[PDB]
């Protein structure tokens, strides 16, 4: 039906004027990547820029970036139409300017340095009116191409003239900026990009079509998360590239003011928000003007809680508003602000796991010009405990060290700072190493809910135990429809059970990935944390972060940590059931299959925990981890060693065969201390070598050369004499007669 | 390396009024003789007057009457920034009242009796802040700043008319000068100290060149620690070192 038009979509590509297209439909235009098309845009505008062929992008939509979008005022959710232009001319002298007030704080012939590469070889298709954009030395800034000397689209050429010269002129109100957030500047949220993206498309980019339906909308978001985890600004990039009209109520901001002057700015707020339906509002900071009511003591709170629940519910029965608030934790604020109709749908913006933190990194590092060192990567993999706002504090700090090594250093009495030397800033690995290190305060210490890194290779062995697990929870979760087929419910936990140092944790890690689901690993000292002090209600909200993070696999490492510590085997007089394993039971219970949250319970001593835990449909799959034998040994060293550089002079078949009975725990404290002793024997070579030869004072005296850059058979050697037998054979014989009594029991 | 950078030394000539010279120097500078110089150094106090009554001394350390150092700077190694701004307006003239060892015995005018044999054809080229000895008698007592009818300095002329109905008064100035805490005075937190060093010396002594660029500055610092333990002092030595304006909230 006239495939002339075409719907917008976001670009994977940066680079200014280009595109990219579904591959089949380059002969249905019939035109080329190189071939150079125009392209229409409202309010009677056509730019013009290269064309290429992809297939991610479906065949009925293009991929461009903010600039065009932008000088094409044309958002997403709309179409355009298209044609080649074979037509296309050599730009000759076509006059730019420098369109901001950017140009603020500035000096140089900035022009060349930022032009003369961004166009070179670019072959950029240019036509009057464009606002591209460069960016360097720590700034960002564009220009208008104000005269097409051919016009009024024409390419560049090398030989083209540039009398750079004018007046920072004043962009008019039609166009806008590209500071204003956008999802490009949102990192470790994708998931919940989308979701929040799902949930506002509607009612923000459709207001009449929601409202010829007669469907209620989801008026009510909770982002709850840790503080600086980009809440406000995953709502303030919501709104912008949405277009809805964003109102950033603050809750130190309404109840700074008097009670009666708080209500009245809190129902301005709101009034201006139905005023400029769509409308987004957004509320950080909720608990502040929302507590628990049971909490909240001043009656003003309570009042300004009652107005904000008014408001809300004035929306919702006549607005076209969309509420979002940010907050700690859900519970934190009132129980009456989630209730259905006011706050539907919470959303969990949670944490970056290593993939967002790079992204963020990578997010932060846009505009800033560091080195090829940074290895963004090592960074994000390296970095633990921050989120979002933490991760833009260490780009700053890195950034600020670079600056106070190169300014404080080099221009001191020469002469005044000028733009040449602020754009040479770079930063390096060591800026970034030392903001991880001395200057940055993790503000994240409660569960990690991430998807775990480690897959089935990181496992040695345990081929039937891996191929069990893969069942159990693939199947519920991949084959759905042939569990439904059958009257069997899929099963929703699974115990660990066998040696410490086996690798079920492992095991739950390389399942979640696998899956691709996020893991949530309770080790002991969280049990005995909640345990100890008296609050089993933490499992509560443990259960509710492991369903909202669906696919989940939540993992409890060392699940009787509480049945130890209260008593051994037998233990005091009392029995095996526990507070903090009695509300696990209770959640399990409450837990629905559906939900594909999946519990994997680790037990270093089956025998102490209590059965009411074994009961079937909520861990009836007790999988025993048995001590590796020799080919897991050796699958467990080949699959440990693959990090450390170790010589081909090892023999990891022989070690296994000596190392009778040992666990992979074990086999990784044997690299613990062999690969030790070869770090050992390269730093004492290393200091050494660096001793011997500063007595001779010789000006050209270097035999450089590498001691051992890998890990020789004679530190393995060395770890043996040293290491010794993993467990005692009573225990293993304590868990071959569990394993013998699976039945015939309680 | 800035030519007008140059250490200041002793001096002999007990009138402040005289700021010295040195010949090679006079030929870098346009050291005319007349009314003043302005000789810049520390906190934007300066001790402007009549010049070229030295060269009695070696080069390379010029000749300030002592006076201009607890005034203008603190110590000797100091440097000075003497670039000449002569010819100045002739106002009304210039404040006369003393401060300290006046009303110790007879006061009467307060100008007529120690003071007046020395506005005498060098009709006070000054910069208001210049404190001087000046006296009809022992030879020891303060002239200091009290009144402005011409915002910047003048050369002072007879006709005029000074009313010494001002009364001397405590060292409120000396005090004023006994202020800005440091980080001499900062011990047991060198570390930290350091720490707050390169997280301030960015924002506080660059501000336009931290405005050219879009990084996040850190606003916020959390001195945390036992009462006592020099917070208010570190922020107060700090802010005053950096020139940052100090508020204490
Ligand atoms: N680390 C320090 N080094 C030198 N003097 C100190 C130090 N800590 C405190 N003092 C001295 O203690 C005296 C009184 O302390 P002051 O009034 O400065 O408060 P403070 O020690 O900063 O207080 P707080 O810890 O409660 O913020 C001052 O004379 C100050 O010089
Ligand atoms: N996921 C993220 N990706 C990129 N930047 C982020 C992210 N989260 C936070 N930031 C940065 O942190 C700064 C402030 O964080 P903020 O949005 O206030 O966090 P919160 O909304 O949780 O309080 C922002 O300027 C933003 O650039
Ligand atoms: N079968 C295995 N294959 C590879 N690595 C293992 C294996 N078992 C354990 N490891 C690693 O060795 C260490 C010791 O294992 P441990 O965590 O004590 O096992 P568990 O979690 O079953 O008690 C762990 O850090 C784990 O990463």
């Amino acid at each position: 039906n006239r495939p002339n038009r075409l719907i917008v979509d976001e670009a994977i590509n940066e680079d200014n004027s280009v595109v990219s297209l579904s591959q089949p439909k380059m002969d249905e235009l019939q035109l080329f990547r190189g071939d150079t098309v125009l392209l229409k845009g409202k309010k009677r505008r056509e730019a013009v820029c290269i064309v290429l062929s992809d297939d991610t992008c479906s065949d009925e939509k293009i991929r461009m970036n903010r600039v065009v979008r932008n000088n094409l005022r044309v958002r997403l959710g709309d179409v355009i139409s298209i044609q080649p232009c074979p037509d296309v001319k050599y730009g000759k002298r076509i006059h730019v300017l420098p369109i901001d007030d950017t140009v603020e704080g500035i000096t140089g012939n900035l022009f060349e340095v930022y032009l003369k590469p961004y166009f070179l070889e670019a072959y950029r298709p240019i036509r009057k009116g464009d606002i591209f954009l460069v960016r360097g030395g720590m700034r960002a800034v564009e220009f208008k191409v104000v005269e097409t000397d051919p016009s009024p689209y024409c390419i560049v050429a090398p030989d083209t003239v540039i009398h750079c010269e004018g007046e920072p002129i004043k962009r008019e109100d039609e166009e806008e900026s590209l500071n204003e957030v956008g999802y490009d500047d949102i990192g470790g949220c994708r998931k919940q990009l989308a979701q929040i993206k799902e949930m506002v498309e509607l009612p923000l980019r459709h207001p009449a079509l929601f409202k010829a339906i007669g469907v209620k909308p989801p008026r009510g978001i909770l982002l709850y998360g840790p503080p600086g985890t980009g809440k406000t600004l995953i709502a303030r990039a919501v709104a912008n590239e949405t277009g809805a009209f964003f109102f950033l109520i603050n809750g130190p901001e309404i109840m700074s003011k008097l009670a009666g002057e708080s209500e009245s700015n809190l129902r301005k707020a709101f009034e201006e928000a139905e005023k400029n339906a769509p409308a987004i509002i957004f509320i950080d900071e909720l608990d502040a003007i929302a507590p628990k009511r049971e909490k909240t003591h001043g009656e003003v709170e309570r009042r300004i809680v009652s107005q904000l629940l008014t408001l809300m519910d004035g929306l919702k029965q006549r607005a076209h508003v969309i509420v979002m608030a940010a907050t700690n934790r859900p519970n934190s604020i009132d129980p009456a602000l989630r209730r259905f109709g006011r706050f539907d749908r919470e959303v969990d913006i949670g944490i970056p796991d290593a993939t967002g933190r790079l992204e963020i990194l990578q997010i932060h590092t846009k505009n800033m010009k560091l080195a090829d060192d940074v290895d963004l990567e090592q960074v994000a993999n390296e970095t633990h405990g921050h989120v979002g706002a933490d991760l833009a504090a260490l780009c700053s700090e890195a950034a600020l060290q670079a600056i106070r090594k190169k300014m404080d250093l080099i221009d001191l009495e020469d002469e005044t700072i000028d733009a040449e030397v602020m754009n040479s800033l770079a930063v390096t690995m060591d800026d970034f190493r030392w903001a991880l290190s001395q200057s940055n305060p993790s503000a994240l210490r409660e569960t990690v809910v991430e998807v775990p890194q480690v897959t089935w290779e990181d496992i040695g062995g345990l081929e039937d135990v891996k191929r069990e697990l893969q069942e159990l929870v693939q199947y519920p979760v991949e084959h759905p429809d042939k569990f439904l087929k059958f009257g069997m419910t899929p099963s929703k936990g699974v115990l660990f059970y066998g040696p410490p140092g086996c690798g079920k944790t492992l095991l739950a890690k390389a399942i979640a990935n696998e899956c691709q689901a996020n893991a949530i690993s309770i080790k002991g000292p969280e049990l005995l944390t909640m345990w100890f002090g008296e609050s089993e209600a933490n499992v509560r909200e443990i259960f509710d972060k492991a369903r909202q993070a669906a696919p989940c696999v939540l993992f409890f490492d060392e699940l009787d940590s509480i049945a130890k510590a209260r008593g051994g085997n037998i233990g005091d007089g009392g029995g095996a059931a526990d507070r903090v394993i009695n509300q696990i039971l209770t959640e399990m219970d409450g837990m629905s299959t559906k939900k594909n949250v999946f519990i994997i319970g680790a037990t270093n001593r089956p025998d102490i925990i209590d059965p009411a835990i074994l009961r079937p449909g909520r861990l009836d799959q007790l999988i025993y981890i048995p001590l590796p034998d020799e080919k897991s040994r050796v699958a467990i060293l080949k699959a440990n060693l693959r990090k450390s550089p170790v010589a081909k002079d090892v023999d990891l078949e022989f070690l296994a065969k000596m190392t009778n009975g040992f666990s992979g725990a074990d086999l990784t404290e044997i690299c613990q201390r062999a690969c030790k002793l070869a770090i050992r024997e390269s730093i004492e070579s290393e200091i050494r070598r660096e001793r011997e030869r500063q007595t001779n004072p010789s000006a050209m005296e270097v035999e450089e050369d590498d001691p051992v850059p890998e890990i020789r058979r004679d530190h393995f050697e060395e770890a043996m004499r040293f290491a010794r037998r993993s467990v005692s054979d009573n225990d293993i014989r304590k868990y071959e007669m569990f394993a013998q009594t699976l039945q015939q029991s309680r």
